[PDB]
């Protein structure tokens, strides 16, 4: 497969600025999500999970033809609870009707973290809805239950390398695992719907204790009421992971810098850009734009 990025005939960045407004607007009204977190991480969670089925060997899955939209991506049981954030998009799609699905799903991640106060994400448009028959079979996102060599192994099949890993783990911060969506339960720190380095303070300064769950399923729970799961505390067992979990922990900004980089790549692995297509837009946030 060769997968090449085609802009929505006749739009520009000022449409797609739109598209990115009305996802932020509805963020700051449905604030009640979750025991108030809001929607922000599931829709990071969706972003990543549309583009996580990526195969380097064949080109098949990532981010460009939308396929989440189909019942087998759909029904995956690793895509257990991102039907929220499909509902949530989904009033939007039907005022944009335009974008494709892929450009949607993607933009919304970007919006998220955008709004939660996290860094610019530089995206690009361009992803083409593709047939029900290109859908990936289920099975190629990863297991929570696991080591820190699984952990590389698998974001090699992505081409992803330490650093890349690192910096997208700390996403983990927001948000919390929900016992009846994957058999674990807990938030990872306190302000999981704020974009900050706590993942790796919490990781460095927890007094952590393995715990068996509701579920039978071990994970890391600690005396001030967080949770990590065997991969994310995976990571300060690695010592090449462990010394990147410190410097992220040390310089917030440095995470920012290079969780950009990584989500970016992330969400356009598998696309093919044609160097006369526009490049990658910034967008404002609503408090730049006074709304
Ligand atoms: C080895 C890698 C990963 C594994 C095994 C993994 C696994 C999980 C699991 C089991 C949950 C809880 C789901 C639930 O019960 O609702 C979760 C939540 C989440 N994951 Fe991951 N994750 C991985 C990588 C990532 C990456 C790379 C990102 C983002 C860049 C990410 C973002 C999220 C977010 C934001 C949540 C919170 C969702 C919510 O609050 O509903 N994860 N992850």
């Amino acid at each position: 497969l060769v997968h090449v990025a085609s802009v929505e005939k006749g739009r520009s960045y000022e449409d797609f600025q739109k598209v990115y407004n009305a996802i932020a607007l509805k963020l700051r009204e449905d604030d009640e999500y979750d025991n108030y977190i809001g929607y922000g991480p599931v829709l990071v969670r969706l972003a990543w999970h549309i583009s996580g089925t990526w195969d380097k060997h064949d080109n098949t899955g990532g981010s460009y033809g939308g396929t989440y939209r189909f019942k087998k991506e759909f029904n995956d049981p690793s895509n257990a609870g991102l039907q929220n954030g499909f509902k949530f998009l989904e009033p939007i799609h039907k005022e944009f009707p335009w974008i494709s699905s892929g450009d949607l799903f993607s933009l919304g991640g970007v919006t998220a973290v955008q709004e939660m106060q996290g860094p610019k994400i530089p995206w690009r448009c361009g992803r083409v809805d593709t047939p029900e028959d290109t859908t990936p079979d289920n099975g190629r996102l990863p297991d929570a239950d696991k080591d820190a060599g699984y952990v590389r192994t698998f974001f090699q099949r992505l081409n992803m390398n330490d650093r890349e890993v690192v910096a997208l783990m700390g996403a983990h911060a927001l948000g919390k695992t929900h016992l009846k969506n994957s058999g674990y339960e807990g938030p990872g720190g306190a302000a999981n719907n704020v974009f900050t380095n706590e993942f790796y303070l919490n990781l460095l300064n927890e007094d952590w204790k393995l715990e068996k769950n509701d579920a039978n399923n071990e994970q890391w729970d600690s005396k001030s009421g967080y949770m990590m799961l065997p991969t994310d505390y995976s990571l300060i067992q690695d010592p090449k992971y462990l010394s990147i979990v410190k410097e992220y922990a040390n310089d917030q900004d440095k995470f920012f810098k290079d969780f950009s980089k990584a989500f970016e790549k992330l969400l356009e692995d598998g696309i093919t850009f044609p160097k006369d297509a526009p490049s990658p837009f910034i967008f404002k946030t609503l408090e730049e734009q006074g709304l």
